[PDB]
């Protein structure tokens, strides 16, 4: 399948070069697969959803998205126009408030819901969770995230937006998750984004246009943008069968596009999120 004039990362997904606008992928797209968004929630009435979202919980008076960031993240991984895997079942828990704010403990018992509800959720191609969020360091949150990645779940987690070692910020820190830096459309690592050796991943996190609140849309940065690209991806190549929830992350590391990224600290992973698919 190709979707002519995409979002340049959705094009940068399924490129071995910069510089393109058509985004190619599979037409399984997803199907049969799912991918929470743990977040601000997900306005599952936008025309973009074509139904396949809905809030499953929320830890607030509230499940709308009363911000924007949930649904936008929402967006790129599986919108009909925004979205990588464009046939995936969304599912949104609200975590964070309409400031986009989160106590550690309410974003833990996020992740702990997912681990169990996954279970009253149809997934026979596989589960995956997208964490667009964190704060500093924390034991708990990186155990959360831990325990929701062991219970089967491909879980990626947003490197932070620091310009800081991601070493210090949680989930980021947590290595048996899929933690993702961001760039821009000229392969250059995001100003803002995290990097060091926890890093997994990197993918476009910079000027990213997807789905917004009131039923509209929106071009905004951050890893929290990057990270929705490597889920959506994972989700995508699982219902493909080529790869399952606990090696996702390293399959798609295999497979990345290496050596292309500019700025990226002596240390830190040059690898770039791509779909090896051949039209
Ligand atoms: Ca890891």
């Amino acid at each position: 399948a190709a979707q002519t004039n995409a979002p340049w990362g959705l094009a940068r997904i399924s490129s071995t070069s910069p510089g393109t606008s058509t985004y190619y992928y599979d037409e399984s797209a997803g199907q049969g697969s799912c991918v929470y968004v743990i977040d601000t929630g997900i306005e599952a009435s936008h025309p973009e959803f074509e139904g396949r979202a809905q809030m499953v919980k929320t830890y607030y008076y509230s499940s709308r998205d009363g911000n924007g960031h949930g649904t936008h993240c929402a967006g790129t991984v599986g919108s009909r126009t925004y979205g990588v895997a464009k046939k995936t079942q969304l599912f949104g828990v609200k975590v964070l408030d309409d400031n986009g704010s989160g106590q550690y403990s309410t974003i833990i018992a996020g992740m702990d819901f997912v681990a169990s509800d996954k279970n009253n959720r149809n997934c026979p191609k596989g589960v995956v969770a997208s964490l667009s969020l964190g704060g500093g360091y924390s034991s708990s949150v990186n155990s959360a995230a831990a325990r929701l990645q062991s219970s089967g779940v491909m879980v990626a987690v947003a490197a932070g937006n620091n310009n800081a070692d991601a070493r210090n910020y949680s989930p980021a820190s947590e290595p048996s998750v899929c933690t993702v830096g961001a760039s821009d459309r000229y392969d250059r690592r995001s100003s803002f984004s995290n990097y060091g050796s926890v890093l997994d991943i990197f993918g476009p996190g910079t000027s990213i246009l997807s789905t917004w609140i009131g039923g509209s849309t929106r071009s905004i940065s951050g890893t929290s943008m990057a990270t929705p690209h490597v889920a959506g991806l994972a989700a995508y190549l699982m219902t493909l069968g080529k790869t399952t929830a606990a090696s996702a992350c390293r399959y798609i590391a295999d497979t990345a596009n290496k050596g292309d990224l500019s700025n990226i600290p002596f240390g830190t992973v040059n690898l770039l999120a791509y779909n090896n698919y051949q039209a």
